[PDB]
């Protein structure tokens, strides 16, 4: 994560997006704070407040990061668009290109307690999409 | 609800008592904010932050207030003690007698948005304990 | 406002984002649902939820939509980029070009009761940019 | 401290309370897990939320207990009700009785790590009252 956001900031620019461009475009805004391309990233289509609600679910062990045990699994799917890397042989993050693969699914996030820099309005906040189911 | 507390503390002090006293001195907290004797009231022996995790359950239809659908079921059973008026017929609110019910049960409550007073720790608080299964 | 989303929802749209790109390429996502490019547009770079706070401050009468009495100052200022529209005679919106204005200012923004479909969470909401000081 | 309680939930028993009886009622929890009544003791009317935001100001050696450098002070007072044992000849805990000084004081905490039976809310837990300013 770059210093300048907390982590549920780069959740969200990771990870919320109500409209989001094209991958090739939506991903530039990524890939710009990384050192290579990010092979995949999925945008969820809906809302911060709707995301911290499903923190409040049943904790459980995260699929993909099964270290912790911190996840929440989505009660309801969300329209969204995943992101595949398509060029991962390619000279700059600015030509790096993805697949647009749009789709609803559940998803399930790992929560934390937010950074005094969070908004106040939720002490408990997404930090990372650990998948989609 | 006395104006002195918040739907939030107001539920504290009627419904959270890690370890209450006998019900007949448990119940002149709140009684003494009363016109008359509360017939019945339960404290639940846990904590706020407890409850608070009860507000992110799954949104159910309030059983004992049936035009409310912002309860909540809890996943676990807290200790508790129910308090029963045994006098209804008697002078003051001083001299309200109960008899005392100590148990362990799964409870329902009612949670809203916190008050602009209420700590920001808690954006969603309980205000009503429903009932108790 | 596109009907796929609420007042609130499509203020987010068009003025909230933590990391814009440049301007040309920011306004597309606005100017999509138009037959003309919008002549101007501030992107606040902020979270929603630190708006809906700003719903909480003094009322006060919408300095460029003066038959409204529902605006709220920011307390403090926040960094954003303002979009200018530089070639108004484009044919097709995908031609607007914009210049760049970052910047950092208190905002004013009208809120209103949320839309059912909104998250409980926020009673009122944020719904138009009215200016910024 | 009793092993019921965590050093949190402990702090919480002898340290909070919105609405506390006169000290001679409100000593007894207190008094009735000890064989000699407790000489002093501060009741904040706050709730345990507050503390702990409190846990999060600027550490500062703690008053009372000057082997520690993990106390913190309210940035605002509080109303409270500090109680006075005026009876130490006292054969039986039960027939201890307080003078009450209502009053209204920053104060000053200890604050650790939470127990692993606490919530997960609050990482950080105020377990020592240290001392009243």
């Amino acid at each position: 994560r770059p210093p300048q956001f907390t982590r549920a900031q780069w959740f969200a620019i990771q990870h919320i997006s109500l409209n989001p461009p094209r991958c090739t475009i939506a991903m530039r805004a990524i890939n710009n704070y990384r050192w290579r391309c990010k092979n995949q990233n999925t945008f969820l289509r809906t809302t911060f407040a709707n995301v911290v609600n499903v923190c409040g679910n049943q904790s459980i062990r995260c699929p993909h990061n099964r270290t912790l045990n911190n996840c929440h699994r989505s009660r309801f799917r969300v329209p969204l668009l995943h992101c595949d890397l398509i060029n991962p042989g390619a000279q700059n993050i600015s030509n790096c290109r993805y697949a647009d693969r749009p789709g609803r699914r559940f998803y399930v996030v790992a929560c934390d307690n937010r950074d005094p820099r969070d908004s106040p309005r939720y002490p408990v906040v997404p930090v990372h999409l650990d998948t989609t189911i």
